[PDB]
């Protein structure tokens, strides 16, 4: 079956330059490793504001992860996760931007801290949502639990807590093995 997968990646000022680059490299590696007719991809950077770095039609045009993320600039502002998820639901998953009506909608949200906004993500309810919380800001159970509201259930499947950015590599096999 077809899968339309969006990477939604944190560009806040909490992220150090090497860490942000490891996130970009992870997205490129996932695209290279999942690449096949079934998958198409989009990517959105979120911080204070939201930017579609490439949409599904851009992916179809270029099919080159290096090219697709070449123009990304680290935003270095806040962490407005609620609005980011809603932005994906309403502004990225659109047929006019290359989204396929028959495809399973998937989000991989990548963040290094707690949200700086609030509200709800009801608009994104029909999207299968993974969230990856990385690093020292998720050392407490309480901080980890804040990510559950963003992800699909069960949290034991959909919420991934990684203690270091080096652990992103350990998610490749898992993501490759998903059958939606």
């Amino acid at each position: 079956g077809n899968v339309d997968l969006v990477f939604l990646f944190d560009g806040s000022m909490s992220l150090q330059p090497d860490e942000f680059q490891k996130i970009l490299d992870f997205m490129k590696d996932v695209m290279k490793k999942l690449s096949n007719t079934s998958y198409q991809f989009a990517a959105v950077q979120f911080s204070t504001s939201y930017k579609t770095e490439f949409d599904f039609s851009d992916y179809v045009k270029w099919k080159d992860p290096d090219a697709l993320l070449k123009h990304v600039k680290h935003m270095l502002l806040l962490t407005n996760t609620f609005g980011a998820i809603n932005y994906v639901a309403t502004e990225v998953f659109r047929e006019e931007l290359g989204a396929r009506p028959d495809a399973t909608k998937v989000l991989i949200i990548i963040t290094d801290g707690e949200a700086t906004d609030s509200g709800n993500i009801d608009a994104a309810k029909d999207i299968i949502r993974y969230i990856i919380g990385i690093g020292k800001h998720f050392q407490t159970k309480e901080s980890q639990e804040t990510l559950h509201k963003f992800a699909s259930k069960p949290a034991s499947e959909f919420v991934k807590i990684l203690d270091t950015f080096e652990k992103l590599k350990d998610l490749f096999t898992e993501l490759q093995k998903k059958i939606y």
